[PDB]
């Protein structure tokens, strides 16, 4: 006395073998410049 | 059964015999000053 359903399927999701990774790049940002303005608090960034 | 093909020619590519070097100057860009903003990093230089 049990009911059950199942889904199966196949697909492709991967990076291209030739130079696939070279298309992407990462950038990280910071808020530390001397004499900067912190918009979170509204004043100078550590003076 | 080997094929082969060659190219040949003559040309002149050189700077002028008479004071030719006097038509070019090199300029080097410096990027350091007390009140400057770095384009590459986006931060002030020495406050």
């Amino acid at each position: 006395l049990v009911n059950r359903t199942t889904l199966w399927g196949s697909a492709i999701n991967d990076m291209h073998p030739r130079n696939g990774a070279d298309y992407f790049t990462r950038v990280t940002l910071t808020m530390a410049k001397k004499g900067g303005l912190n918009f979170i608090s509204g004043d100078t960034i550590d003076a």
